[PDB]
């Protein structure tokens, strides 16, 4: 029930639109988003999170959230915080065709002033995240990947993609690509790994990450703590104007 | 179009039919089915595969089999056989409502004589994977899980599923459960591991085994050459009359 010229008065109050995409489910998408949410947040940025993940909304779970309860104001839908960082979120899970639900999303949310809002898609490069990023039309967009998947067939069909909106392609996420032994710092590289960066390289992408498999990361996603997850895989994340 | 009595002249044939299935995608469900394979297969025994998971057909892949090419004789659906250790398997992925394809499959298909079947379920404990628990009806079942997401909820609608069929649970896999350094042979667990010892001691199984992340089990599940794998994880998979 929201116009498009609507939105434009919303998203005027947002400094940058950052959308996260993945080849297939399992690969960290969500994890990711809330690490890049952190990232900006700890630098004292302003930062919103939509969950476009309807399939399983992990982001909640994430900052434990589970207490969802929306709220309305003049504003709108008053999107819950993260209660160390101060990050607002929105996700279906606060309600216990989805074309319009992020039109809703973008529309009916008192996302307020701030530098990013990132999108956390639906799994896969299929129609579902297509249409999430006809209404969302992205800034930036960033692709999450395990070794095993992260071909040229899937880095493109990304690519393309985000063609149909005009979205940069920001970086590459390599999500368990290895594991550090806590005992001898010993690395080992699950097999695939290193693929993100000979892509980057190859279709001029400027920003690669290679996250391990982390216990700790595992630990407080499951404990809803994420927000006290001390490593920052986005260190090098490019300077973004977000005005 | 194969009628219920047809089947029994074929399963007469096959001394046992153990059933794998999982809490959910992305735990290694068919993984673990081609690895019990294996160890049937390496102890002498003469086994098949029935990958009934068209959601997303793991099996082939893991044994290299793309020459998903079937062929017809007297005895019916020629199963491809691994080149290696000679199991039998068919997949609908060798043809480029299931409730009667999974009929066919235990029907048209020469299994020949075999000690075990071993039939990869599609993935969770929805109605999926019990449509084809009506037409199995299997002697055994195992049950995959990692251990984030291994839940006393989950073995009991496992535990009642199998009710529903008559089938033994035979065993829990914890897999991923953990990693051990190849530089200091140091384990670091990942969290939530053990909870397969526990749930199985109370619920009375009595098989439990805990698969660690593996590089190389990862490269050759990849390469196709999983009959390579040295490790068997089922070194103690109990004794079961097979006539
Ligand atoms: N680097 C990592 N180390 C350990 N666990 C991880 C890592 N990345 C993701 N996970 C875990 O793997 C699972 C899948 O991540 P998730 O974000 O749900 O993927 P997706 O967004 O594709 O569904 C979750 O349990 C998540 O916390
Ligand atoms: N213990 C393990 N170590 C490393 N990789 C594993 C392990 N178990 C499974 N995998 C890999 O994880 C992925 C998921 O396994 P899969 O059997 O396809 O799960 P499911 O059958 O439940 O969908 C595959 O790439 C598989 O080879
Ligand atoms: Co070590």
């Amino acid at each position: 029930r929201v116009t498009d010229e609507d939105i434009k008065e919303r998203l005027d109050k947002i400094g940058f639109r950052i959308a996260v995409m993945s080849g297939k489910g399992g690969v960290g998408k969500s994890t990711v988003t809330a690490l890049l949410a952190v990232h900006y947040a700890k630098q004292g940025k302003k930062v919103g999170i939509l969950d476009a993940d309807f399939l399983g909304p992990s982001i909640p779970h994430l900052f434990g959230l589970e207490k969802g309860k929306v709220a309305v104001s003049d504003e709108g839908l008053e999107p819950v915080l993260t209660q160390r960082l101060g990050i607002k979120v929105m996700s279906i899970q606060f309600l216990l065709l989805i074309a319009g639900m992020i039109r809703e999303f973008l529309g009916r949310v008192a996302w307020g002033e701030l530098d990013y809002l990132l999108i956390d898609l639906p799994p896969g490069t299929g129609d579902a995240p297509l249409t999430v990023m006809q209404d969302a039309k992205p800034n930036g967009a960033v692709i999450v990947s395990t070794p095993q998947e992260l071909t040229a067939a899937v880095v493109e069909k990304a690519i393309t993609m985000a063609e149909q909106t005009k979205t940069a392609v920001l970086g590459i996420v390599e999500n368990m690509a290895y594991f550090e032994c806590p005992n001898c710092g010993e690395r080992t590289y699950l097999f695939g790994e290193g693929k993100a960066s000979e892509l980057a390289r190859k279709y001029k992408i400027e920003f690669i990450t290679e996250i391990p498999i982390d216990s700790d990361l595992l630990k407080l996603s499951d404990l809803g703590r994420v927000e006290e997850y001390e490593p920052d895989w986005f260190e090098f994340f490019p300077y973004l104007e977000h005005h």
